[PDB]
């Protein structure tokens, strides 16, 4: 809606307070002027319609439970905008300021949250295996990053390069978590996964072995659940990025790590030069040396880690 620019207050998921880009038009709005063509966010109202209502608040403030999920998503999806046009010069998830929009209070104690080709949605959770989604800046990112590989490489979300689609989810989701600064670490979904336990995740990325995902290629799923397993093959490519930046010996093999910065400038310029709707975790490989190739040279420390790291996880 047409208004005037302005900043409220308001309490996240996890109780924490921050600040968020609201506009004022008789009701104050979640819709943030500061960015692109603006970040959007809505009520689902526990219905399945979408994308709902733009969330409409009487004083711009954000303190009820209610507001909480709305809060996150709005703040987050910010986050991400900063991050991929500050470290990759990319402006939103189509490379034009696209609009963002996200719904929240997605159906009735939903445990899951989705791109669904134009829009992010957000489940409360069911309070016992989940919390509401949007409280978790790496759910957020490896979202909006669904958006940016559909509008790049395209990859289809079936069999091998459906894992890789969720592994570069994944991937950016953490390098975002760590762009921020929010407690990081290299598993996923921990912020909002199982409330009632500490100390786990819904996937790992430094050992995706921990809740029974693959980390090497001979144990990859064959099968045709989950669309292949996309989110379990996912785990290879999880494994060989965790090397790639941090380094170690996996199955005799080892790597030497090249850091956070080098392993996104790497998979940043492979998903959107290289990659290709039907890439396999073997083109993946290519892609990468060959981005590596491009950014640091053929004879480079950053070359011979990316080959290593998939050596690793007996990608050839
Ligand atoms: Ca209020
Ligand atoms: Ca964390
Ligand atoms: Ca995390
Ligand atoms: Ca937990
Ligand atoms: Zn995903």
């Amino acid at each position: 809606i047409t208004g005037t620019s302005t900043v409220g207050v308001g309490r996240g998921v996890l109780g924490d307070q921050k600040n968020i880009n609201t506009t004022y038009s008789t009701y104050y709005y979640l819709q943030d002027n500061t960015r692109g063509n603006g970040i959007f966010t809505y009520d689902a109202k526990y219905r399945t319609t979408l994308p709902g209502s733009l969330w409409a608040d009487a004083d711009n403030q954000f303190f009820a439970s209610y507001d909480a999920p709305a809060v996150d998503a709005h703040y987050y999806a910010g986050v991400t905008y900063d991050y991929y046009k500050n470290v990759h010069n990319r402006l939103s998830y189509d490379g034009n300021n696209a609009a963002i929009r996200s719904s929240v209070h997605y159906s009735q104690g939903y445990n899951n949250a989705f791109w669904n080709g134009s829009q992010m949605v957000y489940g409360d959770g069911d309070g016992q295996t989940f919390i509401p989604l949007s409280g978790g800046i790496d759910v957020v990112a490896h979202e909006l990053t669904h958006a940016v590989t559909d509008y790049t490489a395209g990859l289809i979300y079936q069999n091998e390069s459906g894992a890789i689609n969720e592994a570069i989810s994944d991937i950016f989701g953490t390098l975002v978590e760590f762009y921020a600064n929010k407690n990081p670490d290299w598993e996923i979904g921990e912020d909002v996964y199982t409330p009632g336990i500490s100390g786990d995740s819904l996937r790992s990325m430094s050992d995706p072995a921990k809740y029974g995902d693959p980390d090497h290629y001979s144990k990859r799923y064959t099968g045709t659940q989950d669309n292949g397993g996309v989110h379990i093959n996912s785990g290879i490519i999880n494994k060989a990025a965790y090397l790639i930046s941090q380094g170690g010996t996996h199955y005799g093999v080892s790597v030497v790590g090249i850091g956070r910065d080098k392993l996104g400038k790497i998979f940043y310029r492979a998903l959107t030069q290289y990659l290709t709707p039907t890439s396999n975790f073997s083109q993946l490989r290519a892609a990468a040396v060959q981005s590596a190739t491009d950014l640091y040279g053929s004879t480079s420390q950053e070359v011979a880690s990316v080959k290593q790291a998939f050596d690793a996880v007996g990608v050839k």
